[PDB]
């Protein structure tokens, strides 16, 4: 049996590896190299440009925290945009909210959607929901053109090397600000606090040029580098995203495996050295 | 340049790797294989039987949370025992408390102490403190023979394969209970919640046969498998270890890099699936 190894200039000097049970699919899409394989202990794995995007064993941690942190703070969210997120995990969590009326998703690479529909059926099931509308487009351009404003925007991007290079700059967060309702919220995948704090500092600085409240949360997930990933949290209100406004008690949420009301707030309690680094931003 | 890779039957199918700048020391001690190397991005690394014990870049997360969770809950701790912990990291954090009168450490492998004194001088500096007393002994036997009782016992063991095989059973926690003051606390390194929950369940069951309050906390640390490690927390009082009783404000603690008053409690806010698993223990 061979091993898959995640090497990157984005985290030099370290690598995480998963034993391969079977390779399922590979292709070079218009935008990126796509790899799908069944691992021996983490289930099926999606890889883009050599970087693990998700595994069946732990993806719920990332998709639940990214979705339910902002969706329990927004009081009656009606229109939600997912940027990236071609696998559908965020959509799956969003569909649980009966009050949502529309879910737009802007994914640049249609191959990712199609592969997830074929090989990750318990992750992409939300595409069957009639409220979901798919746009195959660079979100940098979608956000410049969209006429609607959203209650919540969830930025579920790949990393800054590749097509997502357009999603990590000041102009991008200005487009996000303008596409939000006056009381709207944005969360975005953000650098692991064990790697490039300098990047976290850059993103926070960008968001603070526009948003009244900018908070950073941490998620434990073993198959992202250093075992965790941040949530950049942007609010137009000064109350922010640290405290939920509802409990997830209906039957649609009985299956949750990571998120709960107490974890929501706990995710924002950061290690001392990081607090120190972002203090004067 | 070569790479060091951490493979183990204890976490089958996954591995974490660090690029090697230089190998510094290797030996087969009486108990275990010892490896010290300078990594390219995590500083110096200590490896026992192929398993990473610490790196200079992130060890503060584990040593601060293991020490200051129980040391801020105990009100006037006077006598503290470290089990294992030959590298000295726990001792380093304990020495910051001026009120401590005595620190015993029971480490089975004197080679680990000597190697840490030679190659990890900013981790083993606490051995110079006159309150520290070293016992080179199996802690299973030390705990059977010790006449003193302790305010806090910190179990900083290696994994269950090897000399630490005697530290993960019911009889061990009975010895711990008896070596504690009536209001004493024990914390122990415990399995990562992303791997063998069954083991966490076993340890909790053991501790609950004796301790009134048994809690589990999580630490983010990238160079342990799955990026995190648990703290098994055992109290004879029903108030437990989740809430500190003091703030660490004196100058000895100005250098802290992970622990703070809010993180202490946040570490005990666990993912939903784990809460569900331990519910009926
Ligand atoms: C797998 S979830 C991350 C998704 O983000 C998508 N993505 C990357 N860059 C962009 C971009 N500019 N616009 C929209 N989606 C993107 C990637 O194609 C990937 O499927
Ligand atoms: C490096 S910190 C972990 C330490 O736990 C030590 N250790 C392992 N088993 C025991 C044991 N039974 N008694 C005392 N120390 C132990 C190991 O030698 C290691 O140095
Ligand atoms: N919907 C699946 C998630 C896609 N986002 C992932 C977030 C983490 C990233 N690794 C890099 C971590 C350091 N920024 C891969 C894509
Ligand atoms: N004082 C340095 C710490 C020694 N304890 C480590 C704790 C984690 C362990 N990996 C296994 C993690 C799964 N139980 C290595 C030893």
């Amino acid at each position: 049996k061979k091993w898959f190894s995640e090497f990157s200039i984005m985290w030099p000097g370290q690598a995480f590896s998963l034993k391969i049970k079977k390779i399922l699919y590979e292709t070079k899409s218009k935008y990126q190299n796509v790899l799908v394989f069944e691992s021996t202990t983490y289930g099926k794995v999606l890889v883009l440009d050599g970087v693990i995007q998700l595994t069946e064993k732990d993806e719920f941690a990332y998709h639940e925290m990214m979705t339910h942190v902002p969706m329990t703070v927004s009081k009656e969210p009606k229109n939600v945009l997912v940027v990236g997120g071609g696998d559908g995990g965020i959509i799956r969590e969003l569909c649980k909210y009966k009050s949502v009326e529309n879910i737009d998703i802007c994914e640049i690479d249609e191959t990712v959607i199609e592969v997830s529909k074929i090989y990750f059926k318990n992750i992409s099931c939300g595409y069957e929901d009639k409220r979901v509308n798919v746009f195959i487009e660079d979100a940098s351009k979608f956000l410049e053109n969209v006429t609607n404003t959203y209650d919540v925007i969830i930025v579920d991007s790949s990393d800054p090397i590749g097509p997502a290079e357009t999603l990590f700059n000041q102009n991008f967060y200005e487009k996000i600000y303008n596409a939000l309702k006056p009381n709207g919220y944005c969360v975005a995948q953000c650098e692991s606090l064990w790697i490039h704090v300098g990047t976290i500092k850059n993103m926070i600085g960008y968001a603070k040029k526009l948003f009244k409240k900018v908070e950073y949360a941490n998620i434990s997930i073993p198959t992202y580098p250093c075992g965790c990933i941040g949530i950049l949290c942007c609010s137009k209100t000064d109350t922010g995203l640290t405290k939920p406004n509802k409990k997830l008690e209906s039957k649609e949420f009985a299956d949750l495996k990571y998120y709960n009301y107490e974890n929501h707030s706990a995710a924002f309690k950061l290690p001392a050295f990081l607090l120190k680094e972002i203090e004067n931003i």
